[PDB]
């Protein structure tokens, strides 16, 4: 029931527990444990790993292996049945813009990342994963079903990398099998500071005494800065345009450029930062740079903190926000901050939420140009129709006029992302996020479907009737029981995502269980939360309480007319209202009086 353990990473950190600063790595956060909620650690069990061997194979791996009696069905399969649809019209969203999906992504980065298996190597290229599709030592290739039309056109399979587990080792005995989180389990934009002093500093302008980050000197939008090239290669920002050869945006976290909106929401969070410090500067010229940068960072982390909080988080849990994150009550040193494995897949619920298509609009939020639309495949690790194509400004301004995806039982998740993701080294847009989520839930040891509603207080569908009963819906009941023949074996991802959604939320109950939980569990066990007495004088957050992201926008871009309620459905004009009528951040109780 209890062992001793094995050391990820450096053992230790020496804490110097007298600091006002968050570390980057997050270690130090909690004085009895200082390891807890800090990168490069085992995300958190909430309940024990469930493998096919009980320790790190995951379930369908071994072909004659069932899962309480039944085969698992094939993560495409389950894809192609119940997550695919051809129509996108009436999929939209009428009461969340699309700027609701990006902050998703954003508070998703900014909590959990689990790498694939060496990302210290790309040995051993044998490859032979994606050429041959034969499963092996964390290649575990998605094969496709037959009648699958990929089949035809693409070979046998999409490949596939186990994550990363500790202790941080290829062969490995004993105990259950671990995933590491590589960013900090805070919500405190290490998406844009990083997680690893390495990264801190290199992104860091320290060749001058100003505590800003560095930013792009090969381009520039409307004189407004942009984040700095990664001059890594090979640059799947290149690749995608060998051509215009503009290569991936480096950020705290290495997944900025996936889509051009997450580069965008990177870029307004970046000059928010170099804003802020420019800002507190002026206010405090003594401060040097260190001081300027970890006030500025400081400050950062409360607006993300705030718009998840009283912003996000109320319009995705809905009826369930005060069952799980009741008011903040201050910080509780037993409270466990890590991020579960769970939720890493729990917070994919934003997938349903994506949109085929990006826009570009003007000033008069009309179609900027002739190509003012475009599909969201071609917009994948895409950075030079940013550079090229009118910088931000055009995209932010689609952000708020357009809407998400609505969650869908008949329309999951867009062929845009379901049939045409580009990952980096395979060449081509033809992946499928929906098969791999599965495949990464399999990977992760994850307990079904019925473990987890058992864990949320919630019934145990056993029955085709029983599960109609819970989805409110006969035939995608009816599928699920076709692919996976008991709902204890239904994955949690696709599990959790068919349920409705609950009252003024758009996730179901099991979900609002899973994701309340964790958010409640961040903020409660966060020694650096906004609002724990001591970090934030009691001035400070009555000018915190008062940024918004239509605030972030006006300073940040050469946006004049935003809405009030950025997450809200938008429409331009009736809905927008001048930048002046917005409440603005007063960094007054910052001023500083000393020698
Ligand atoms: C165009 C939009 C998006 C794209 C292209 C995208 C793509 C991806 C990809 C490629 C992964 C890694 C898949 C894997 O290896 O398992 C991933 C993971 C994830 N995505 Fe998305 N995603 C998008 C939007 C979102 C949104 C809106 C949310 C939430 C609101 C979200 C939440 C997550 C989470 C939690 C993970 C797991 C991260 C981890 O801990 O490793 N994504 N996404
Ligand atoms: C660092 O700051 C100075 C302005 O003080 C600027 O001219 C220089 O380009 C900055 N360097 C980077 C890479 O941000
Ligand atoms: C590549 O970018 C150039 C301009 O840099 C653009 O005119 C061209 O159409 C692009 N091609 C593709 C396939 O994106
Ligand atoms: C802190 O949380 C734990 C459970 O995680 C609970 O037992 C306790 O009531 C809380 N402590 C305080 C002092 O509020
Ligand atoms: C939009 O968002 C929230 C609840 O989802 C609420 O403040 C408002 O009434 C909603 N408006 C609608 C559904 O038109
Ligand atoms: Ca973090």
């Amino acid at each position: 029931s209890w062992e001793v353990g094995c050391g990820a990473p450096v053992p230790l950190v020496k804490c110097d527990e007298n600091s006002p600063y968050r570390t980057i790595t997050g270690d130090c956060n909690n004085r009895r444990s200082p390891a807890l909620g800090a990168a490069n650690r085992a995300l958190a069990r909430w309940l024990p790993a469930e493998y096919e061997d009980g320790l790190a194979l995951p379930f369908g791996w071994t072909q004659r292996k069932t899962r309480n009696g039944f085969r698992v069905p094939l993560a495409r399969e389950v894809s192609n049945k119940i997550v695919g649809y051809l129509d996108e019209e009436g999929v939209l969203d009428q009461n969340r813009s699309l700027l609701f999906m990006q902050w998703g992504q954003i508070v998703d980065h900014d909590l959990d990342f689990a790498p694939e298996t060496e990302l210290g190597s790309n040995e051993h290229s044998k490859t032979q994963c994606e050429e041959y599709c034969i499963q092996g030592d964390n290649c575990f290739p998605i094969m496709f079903p037959k009648n699958d039309p990929k089949l035809k056109t693409q070979g046998k399979c999409m490949p596939f990398f186990r994550a990363g587990f500790v202790c941080p080792t290829p062969p490995y005995q004993s105990l259950a099998r671990e995933q590491i989180n590589a960013v900090t389990s805070f919500l405190d934009a290490s998406l844009v500071y990083g997680s690893e002093p390495s990264l801190a500093s290199r992104l860091r302008n320290l060749s001058s005494p100003l505590g800003l980050m560095a930013v792009n000197q090969e381009a520039w939008d409307h004189g407004l800065a942009y984040l700095p090239f990664n001059n890594k290669k090979p640059s799947p920002c290149e690749f995608i345009n060998t051509t215009a050869r503009v290569p991936c945006f480096l950020a705290g976290d290495f997944r900025a450029s996936e889509q051009i909106l997450l580069a965008t929401a990177h870029t307004l969070l970046l000059r928010e930062h170099n804003r802020l410090a420019r800002e507190l500067k002026k206010l405090n010229p003594h401060w040097n740079g260190e001081k300027l940068y970890q006030e500025a960072r400081k400050i950062l982390g409360a607006f993300i903190q705030i718009i998840t909080f009283r912003d996000y988080l109320p319009i995705v849990l809905g009826s369930e926000m005060q069952k799980w994150i009741p008011p903040y009550q201050g910080y509780n040193n037993s409270v466990d901050p890590r991020i579960s494995n769970v939720f890493t897949f729990a917070f994919r619920f934003g997938h349903m939420e994506v949109p085929s298509t990006v826009s570009r609009l003007d000033e008069n939020y009309q179609p900027w140009g002739p190509e003012a639309e475009l599909p969201l495949h071609t917009l994948f690790f895409n950075t030079w129709r940013i550079i090229k194509d009118g910088g931000i400004d055009p995209l932010v301004r689609g952000l708020l006029a357009k809407k998400s995806k609505l969650m869908n039982q008949d329309k999951m998740v867009t062929s845009e992302l379901r049939n045409k993701l580009f990952q980096p080294t395979h060449k081509i847009h033809g992946f499928d996020l929906a098969a791999i989520n599965l495949q990464r839930c399999r990977d992760h040891g994850m307990p079904g479907y019925n473990s987890w509603r058992g864990f949320c207080g919630l019934s145990q569908p056993k029955t085709l009737k029983g599960l109609q009963t819970v989805l409110k819906n006969k035939i995608l009941a009816k599928k699920l029981m076709d692919l996976y023949k008991t709902p204890d074996n239904i994955d949690i991802w696709i599990g959790g995502n068919a349920e409705p959604m609950v009252e003024r939320g758009r996730v179901g109950p099991l979900l609002a269980c899973l994701l309340g939980r964790q958010f409640q569990q961040i903020r409660d066990g966060d020694r650096f939360w906004w609002e724990n007495p001591g970090v934030f004088t009691e001035k400070q957050r009555d000018s915190l309480q008062k940024v918004s992201f239509s605030r972030l926008i006006c300073d940040n871009t050469h946006i004049t007319k935003v809405p009030l309620h950025a997450f809200q459905a938008n429409n331009y004009p009736h809905d927008f209202v001048d930048c002046s009528t917005v409440d603005k951040l007063d960094l007054s109780p910052w001023a500083s009086r000393e020698n």
